[PDB]
């Protein structure tokens, strides 16, 4: 009983993951996707020249 | 990815032109044009001497 306990502490911390750590990851990475995609909105505003040929 | 990008934005300034240096240069062309028609207008009318002969 002892070293299944042990062994079942150090399995879990191997291939376990903490919760806390990646939903800090998943906030981030959703926040820079929406960055990401005002910027890329921006992007393709931004070549707007044809008030060169017109008017 | 980014090998694609560095060549994309390579053969862009290669190849693509800028549209407000044509722009320039299509103003420039097109009111050295109307010069010379109206330069050739009057040419065409500098030749009168009919009035030596007739009166």
């Amino acid at each position: 009983g002892t070293s299944a306990e042990n062994l079942t502490a150090a399995e879990s911390r191997i291939r376990d993951t903490d919760m806390a750590a990646e939903m800090m990851a998943f906030t981030k990475n959703n926040i820079l996707t929406q960055a990401a995609q005002s910027m890329l909105a921006q992007a393709n505003q931004q070549p707007q020249g044809v008030l060169q040929l017109l008017q």
